[PDB]
């Protein structure tokens, strides 16, 4: 009895999750609009690459 469907999660989606994290912290409304927009395009174009990466964030 499989019941409720169950499946694994793609590591690629994690990068998009970071976009949501960054977008939320951004002020105004325009900032949120493009940050999500470009991430979707990047997600579609790249599909997959790195499970975890650090670039936009500042160490200090």
């Amino acid at each position: 009895g499989r019941g409720d469907e169950f499946s694994t999660h793609e590591p690629g989606e994690k990068r998009l999750s970071q976009c949501m994290k960054q977008c939320e912290r951004q002020d105004g409304g325009q900032q949120k609009q493009l940050c999500r927009f470009r991430c979707q395009e990047k997600y579609k174009k790249e599909r997959r690459e790195h499970s975890y990466s650090r670039d936009e964030e500042l160490e200090l």
